[PDB]
């Protein structure tokens, strides 16, 4: 109710098998610090793919795209790239868009 | 919880957006209002091609989903779409990671 | 036995699914009658996108598929799709693994 | 009308030779063992050395899941565990018959 | 590193071939006759698919992209081919890397 | 000939490879575009974002160019240097340029 146009932001990240546990920290972190901290970040989730073990998305939910631009230069997205740069493939981009509002 | 997500790509000809529309929040309301299962159910356009839209959807667990696509919300969403939107494109089906 | 193997997709309005299968299915049998270095072709639906399709080719050699691509059945099939289909995407070419 | 179910799979440079035989493995476990697979076949890409593809056709629907929960795809899935990449479905469909 | 690359894809219907070729090379001569920081705009056809197509974009950097999005050339450009062009699918955006 | 041949590549590395892969996308820019005539542009570019991704943006001739610099000696090389860890090539389109 009354959420606007809010902007939906669909990461995918690929990781070696030995790092699905420490990429699965690494984006929960991601997830509750901008959650925490950022209030124009209203939904952060980390999703695994339901057969291929590698994979992993971001679904990411914002108040509006400047606020998305605002939560690429915080401080918990650079600690999150600091924590996956040894062996995460990604991101990669799926989609962002805007709600449809009904 | 360990919620199952499942994520939909449509295409749609550029006379047939406010149809598509219309007809995906049809689906996401009908959906929630119907089916216990489903949890949630969102329409997404993309930021730039006016064409294609996404359904962002959470649902119980697996078993939610496989009711959802056997229930009379989707087949009436398909009626509605069949003529025109092609799909669906499953960008992936998931589980969501606890914490 | 490191057979040539190449698969394509293709895409089609609501109403053009039955001519492009009819137009698949012509590629098929012409290609595999008149074509000896071409040795299966098979012609796919998607099972949940009513409007996507793909064909499943097996070659003697790579040769053999640059062949068909220059012969008189492909030439035919792409008159007949031209005005509606949307393709190829070209999935993948590749070799079989012996074992 | 057969069931076909193609995957697409990624391995690191130094595991091509183990996925190839763990996929042959795997075609040839389940064609001897399981009466709704029909075919099972490995693909190498033609360029991408590190990709591989599997082409797999079955009775109906119903036998691809039954090939699902059998043994042989677990033991496959045993052996490539600790580095595959995947699996990506490129599709699953219904052959045209003709 | 040094430049700013963009690629681009689009889909049209049979019919509209010819349409956006000169839609995009409209694009592409008013984008570099007229913006300073737009260096390089090309329009590619698929060697197969006679519906797709791709631009091929370079800037001085990521501001000059984004300015070049505010501009009046692609503006007209969307006008153009809205009722029928499918995109914009952006393949890629990235950095050339110097050497 | 006034159709120049355009050929978009896509590879992903592991994340101690990206100045390694880098060296290598650079020798086949430099060295095709040294001795192969046929052979008009060759751009090495790094994902925005992902860092773990590369495109390689090439120009020929014609097609006919193009499956000349896939037999010749520097992509021979190229494929050698990265042959223990690349993922690729991916090919995101081959095709050819509209003149205007």
């Amino acid at each position: 109710s009354g959420g606007g146009m809010t902007y939906h932001v669909l990461v995918q990240f690929d990781v070696p098998s030995d790092k699905r546990e420490a990429f699965a920290a690494a984006g929960l972190f991601d997830a509750n610090g901008s959650l925490q901290n950022e209030p124009g970040t209203l939904r952060f989730e980390v999703i695994r793919d339901e057969n291929n073990r590698n994979r992993f998305y971001l679904d990411e939910v914002y108040e509006d795209e400047a606020a998305f631009l605002q939560h690429c230069r915080n401080e918990t997205i650079a600690r999150f790239y600091e924590l996956i740069d040894s062996y995460a493939f990604g991101p990669l981009f799926l989609f962002k868009g805007y709600r449809v509002e009904g």
